């Protein structure tokens, strides 16, 4: 089982030797470390929170590039968006290793950008992006994301024969071929839509009103059996006692 | 968080010296460490087997004993019947510290047993028993088991308000209140039927025609919380690799 | 002519749910249950208020008709059953102003006095007797021993006009005074201008502790006879059931 | 775009008397007075709240619609004025959650923020900055020296995400730094989140006071530092140089 | 093995709960979390350095309180100073718990204090001092302690027969009675209360670090986290270290 990239942030301030921020342009947001005002673990439960509202935020890690040619490819990270979000991205985007890191910004070409997407009550949406032909195509399915206060985690699924799996919470929410939820092509052909050469850096890249969303157990590997343990022993650790804190808190907050 | 027992079989053949075999018979079956033909890891998945068909099995471990008055009370455990069993018992059964272990058997008088009993096409059923006042008080609603040859999470939950809660494989099944899903009463009104004065023995006593069933990951504590994390640490983990490994001998079998 | 401030045996079913409040100052706290628990002298008689939770506040109180003990004697006395054999907890009753509101009582609720048995572990097993005075609670100054085995015991304080009083357990003096000897206040120092709540309002590890038969009165001697008509009749025979539970036990 | 989310000149008359609330915790709380005293740059501009009575608590409350400065800069800003020459006693702000009581106002309800001037004798001209933080009221380190004279003086605080502050008397700076650095809120790096509060619904005048007279005028709170250095220029800025005029006046005036 | 307190500072900024800085001053110097420039791990070797020149330090650790009456009492932690230290204290106190955190310092009532105090090239001593009857006794044996700039373990076993026993490096160095090693005025070893943990100390030249902090009532249990512990940190840090000098000679 071949692990591309995890990261939770369990060792202090180390992160900031493993993330970069762009300076495209002068005024981007700041992350910061927190597990928040409510967690499962003070501790584990720590990952990057955007700290300012209204901004667009600029966050990436590099890792040992890979091509997923041939091969499964899972993206699985954990969101919280604590703060009850009223508009905000909480998706990634994975790049090819020619990306600079330092200039990295909305318009950067990447490979595949993944993740929930709120705007108001209309948009609760769990984007999937493919970069085709230098044409970044949307999914053409609606998958509803998560929109309370607590963590969930988000699965993408691409494999081999051009199918995919979305899952949230570590349970399917939608299924299917590359070359039929997509606008790829007029008609069926292309089996290597799903392939890309080169992935060499994981951006955070977005744009939030409220703040406060936290971001942790960012994995990348080639096993969706391995991405599911995985998400058991972070999502699934983490779930039942934050629930329980949070519970606790509304009720002082009541009286 | 009160962990009052907790048994995985992690460290070897150490568990021969915490578990104690009954000699009430001189025929009763033997239990084996064994993960079987198929897991999700050979060695965590390491569990007690039943080893010998059309046999009584008698198996206990003490703990220092506890009482769940004024307390919440978590029975957990994992139930794999591999073999895939036509008629016997996997649940567990919870005695009171004046068990003599050396010669428990069917009738030694306990104070809860929960869990999956099968016997043929018409049961396949989840025991919640209750000992009072000299009865074994059966609980009236009906709860359905697993019985594919997968494992299962089973977990029994008893509140200081006498109500309860059963989960399999960390879901709610069933809930409710002692004094409604029981008849200890003609008419409510005892609201300490939920507590024993004490705990001091988990035993495996049952019968079983197929045998192969491996008992792992128990856990008893007072923290739901808890137990909702210990089982996605390891049902959660077990789970998606065993399920994978088992569909590859099933594939290898029909060519 | 005694007066009788308030009685409570909880000898009337469920009637004592209309004369008692919880506190919801907080929405964590145990809650109490009538219960005789697992031996008695008498199954109902000896019905009482049991805490049910293990490691919680308590909160839980019952006005009555205010008074004043200006001029007069004050006797305040009460069952204390520490059944499940406590390692830390409370078993003392406060008296407050009629002013209370009872659905916002807790530990910080301004009280008159205080008043029963506190077991904490090993070293404390001590009978408080405070004294709101000048806004302050003043502990007393005397080191009065607690009962702390699993039976029912009688706790009695009594305050006299003369500021001097006394304390019994099981109907028996282990204390007396004046209360300028006995506590470091800042001449009517015994005197509180209106009663009107008795509160239960305590912590407690491992609970089961049952509270009966409380008295408020102004009569030494009708306290006296109260306590040999209850705690006096509940003795012998919960000695009794309880010998023979614990003989059977032990085969 | 600047958020506004209280504002008080007392312009309106006695408009003001439908925005504030008095605490009734105690019997016998001063009273404030709507005035702009014996000296002033502008008669009705100048109004404001002033203490009109000697060695008493004070205790009177407004407030706004709530809100959080978690992810946002929150400045507090306000102008005060001890005609009276004070000896004795407080010129600064609280802000408090909305779970405040009003009515129940007093020096011991839980805040979220303190700010502002105290003066108490000959040692004492200090600029408090006080933070609740895990249920302690936690002080500045720094020693920030207060205004002293007879005239209006423009007091803001600013408190921004990243936990920096500043201090600024008269729309100029006099103190900055962060957060974690000049309170002991706690060890090691410090937590990002100390600036930040869930809400904020009531800023209240909460103070004692042995010579009365101080007059409180021009409040702002907002989420923008340059819009609350314009409000001062067009407040505190636009107040100054006449008030100074009349005083002069009047003091020359007395010496004859 | 009653494991009393353990510190080792592995779950990122978890210590900033655990630990309490004194307020009885207002500028004493400030602990960061730290493995410093070498190290045998990166991660496992950070902990507690002194990051101020000259400057009082008062951080304290409080634990579920118990007594030593009657049982073998082991306190174990790693000293480096990496800054190779002129003058300064390396050493531990166990109070009571009635010692006011927020007020700890140099006059603080303590029970127990033990560890290195260098103080130029006359002094590398190990501190044994034991309160009774109001006095504060110094062993009357002279330990030398180590200064270099390497990560030591430092070791103080008293048991109920009033024997002790001071080991570095898991290795022991010194033992005896206390009836005869100290000046006392027979349970002189025994305390009813333990509570916490302070390091409370003088430091010229900062830079030292404090890991893996071990209360314990058993000397094998203490030999073998002194083994997973300064036992696993040692090789790799002289290797990173001999590194570096080399580079810097060149
Ligand atoms: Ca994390
Ligand atoms: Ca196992
Ligand atoms: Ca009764
Ligand atoms: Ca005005
Ligand atoms: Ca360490």
């Amino acid at each position: 089982p071949a692990v591309y990239f995890k990261e939770q942030f369990l060792d202090g301030d180390g992160w900031t030797s493993r993330w970069i921020e762009s300076k495209h342009k002068s005024d981007f947001g700041k992350f910061v470390l927190s597990s928040g005002k409510f967690y499962g673990d003070e501790e584990k439960d720590k990952g990057l929170q955007t700290s300012q509202k209204a901004r667009f935020y600029a966050l990436s890690a590099s890792f040992e590039p890979f091509s997923n040619k041939g091969q499964t490819l899972v993206v699985q990270f954990t969101v919280k968006h604590e703060q009850n979000i009223d508009c905000g991205g909480g998706y990634v985007k994975l790049f090819p290793n020619s990306l600079d890191q330092t200039d990295m910004h909305g318009d950067s070409e990447y490979n595949i950008m993944f993740g929930p997407d709120i705007c108001g009550p209309g948009t609760k949406k769990v984007h999937v992006i493919f970069n085709y032909k230098g044409k970044n195509v949307l999914i053409n399915k609606d998958i509803r994301c998560k929109d309370d206060e607590f963590t969930h985690l988000y699965t993408l699924i691409v494999r081999p024969d051009n199918t995919y799996e979305v899952k949230i919470d570590n349970s399917q929410v939608e299924s299917g071929s590359l070359e039929d939820d997509w606008d790829f092509l007029p008609g069926s052909g292309d089996p290597s839509i799903y392939a890309y050469d080169n992935f060499g850096v994981l951006g955070l890249d977005l744009w939030q009103v409220k703040s406060g969303t936290i971001f942790d157990n960012f994995l990348i590997t080639n096993d969706e059996a391995y991405a599911e343990e995985f998400g058991n022993e972070t999502w699934g650790v983490t779930k039942a006692a934050e629930k329980q804190m949070k519970d606790k808190q509304d009720e002082e907050q009541r009286l």
